[PDB]
């Protein structure tokens, strides 16, 4: 018996209501993809001050979910034959000298195994000249491919280098090559003046906050999107076959290939996958900052393993004011998008998603 909208409504409501309460989230937006059909739900308020409620059109900061956009754009470029994952970083930024860079490829940056690029670009690095200096002076902790350390400075750099051949900016390339084709008209890097009325305020210690500028912001954490756009984004990735642009369909597929095995978890391009069915505890406890930010040994999958439908694909993302979570199981044609205007613990996100989806499988 296929569940009915109202049964889906009770499961969702039953889970989120309590969550919003204990974590004290001002507003939320959730989309369920159940047998390929989207169901949207909205709770709370986007601007406590101006008393504006969350809508299906409300823009949320995706934080690190932005990395999924990066991975796919990189994929498309590969597909076009513009870049090769195996190519040296040096090829793309010749101004970037230093023998510590000699054996590092695109792959290593994309997949956080370059040898310890830090989580964030330093606080005293706020312009492009400082950026070059930073990387020029950077001192590797491990040999390339040795371990995985989750870092904005790694994937961030991958994004910037990957659009180089095209001669487009990242923002231009992203709009042209991915957003336009999938009709993500409510997905932005820079939110227009015209759309400010739909831009939710993020809440930090009860204070309204928006993500600030930074080196490699667009590439690692600066996408803004609505419940509806996140949902089309999930559908497209869930099944690349529906995508008309051959290169984009191919990039989606490459982004979901498996390059590294990091104990039961596989690293794609922005997306992280686990085999299905998976144990709840594995995903929940692997989402904790204690595990997710650690340096772990990485076993290489070369040639990469292809995207399989029997997988649990997901990405967590946060900003000072926002908490996002997205997951999908291609094989069951099920997924969830969870957008909040308050950053709350990773494991609570993952755990609530699982609760909802276990009930629908």
């Amino acid at each position: 018996a296929a569940k009915t909208e109202q049964q889906i409504a009770d499961i969702v409501n039953r889970t989120i209501t309590p969550l919003m309460q204990e974590q004290a989230i001002p507003g939320m937006a959730v989309a369920i993809i159940y047998q390929g059909k989207p169901y949207y739900f909205t709770w709370g308020k986007a601007d406590i001050a101006n008393n504006r409620p969350v809508t299906q059109q409300t823009l949320f900061e995706l934080g690190s979910v932005s990395k999924t956009f990066n991975g796919v754009l990189g994929g498309d470029a590969i597909a076009r034959g513009e870049i090769k994952l195996s190519d040296p970083v040096t090829q793309y930024w010749p101004e970037l000298t230093g023998k510590q860079w000699q054996g590092i490829s695109l792959l290593h940056l994309a997949t956080y195994t370059a040898g310890g690029l830090p989580l964030q670009v330093p606080d005293d690095v706020t312009d492009k000249a400082a950026l070059l200096r930073f990387y020029q002076n950077w001192q590797p902790q491990w040999a390339p491919g040795a371990k995985r350390l989750y870092a904005n400075s790694s994937i961030g750099l991958f994004g910037a280098l990957a659009v180089k051949p095209s001669g487009m900016s990242y923002e231009e390339a992203m709009s042209k090559r991915v957003l336009h084709p999938l009709k993500l008209a409510h997905t932005w890097i820079t939110v227009p003046q015209s759309e400010q009325k739909d831009y939710a305020w993020g809440y930090r210690e009860g204070k309204p906050v928006h993500v600030s500028p930074g080196q490699l912001d667009a590439e690692a954490y600066g996408v803004k999107s609505s419940v509806i756009d996140m949902t089309r984004w999930v559908q497209a990735n869930m099944d690349a076959s529906q995508v008309q642009e051959k290169t984009l369909q191919q990039g989606i597929e490459l982004a979901q290939s498996r390059y590294w095995r990091i104990g039961d978890m596989y690293q794609g391009l922005g997306w992280e996958m686990l085999n299905w069915p998976v144990k709840a505890d594995s995903i929940i406890s692997g989402s904790d900052s204690k595990v997710a930010l650690a340096a772990l040994p990485a076993v290489e999958v070369n040639p990469p393993a292809p995207a399989v439908k029997a997988s649990w694909v997901h990405k967590t993302g946060s900003t000072g004011g926002f908490g996002s979570y997205v997951a999908f199981v291609p094989e069951k044609n099920l997924g969830i998008v969870m957008l909040a205007n308050k950053s709350y613990p990773n494991p609570v996100r993952v755990e609530a998603a699982w609760r909802i989806l276990e009930k629908l499988q």
